[PDB]
């Protein structure tokens, strides 16, 4: 259960577990991962030019906060057969303040 926490803390989080593989500003490359731009409120398995698993798109779920914090914590078991699975971000407290920055750099 989502609660809204640090957008500072979350935009350093972003940087040392996610930057690697993605990108989040409108327009931004797929450099491993899909560019993030628009995520929530989006089906997953749908990022304009990139070619995902048939996993990701058929898991058929329309992301927010909830259900990104349960994908994040260990994305392969959320979605299983997903590439490039990464280890999984593990406390409450850094999901929660990774998807309060999320939220507004998505968008
Ligand atoms: C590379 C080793 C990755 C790291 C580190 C993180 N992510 Fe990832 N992401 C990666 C790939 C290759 C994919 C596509 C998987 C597929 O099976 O096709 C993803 C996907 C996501 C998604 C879903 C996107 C969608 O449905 O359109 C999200 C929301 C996501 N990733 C977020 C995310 C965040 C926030 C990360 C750090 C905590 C993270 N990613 C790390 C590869 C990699």
């Amino acid at each position: 259960e989502f609660k809204a926490g640090s957008a500072k803390k979350g935009a350093t989080l972003f940087k040392t577990r996610c930057l690697q593989c993605h990108t989040v500003e409108k327009g931004g490359p797929h450099k491993v991962g899909p560019n993030l731009h628009g995520i929530f409120g989006r089906h997953s398995g749908q990022a304009e030019g990139y070619s995902y698993t048939d996993a990701n798109i058929k898991k058929n779920v329309l992301w927010d906060e909830n259900n990104m914090s349960e994908y994040l914590t260990n994305p392969a078991k959320y979605i299983p057969g997903t590439k490039m699975a990464f280890g999984g971000l593990k406390k409450e407290k850094d999901r929660n303040d990774l998807i309060t920055y999320l939220k507004k750099a998505s968008e």
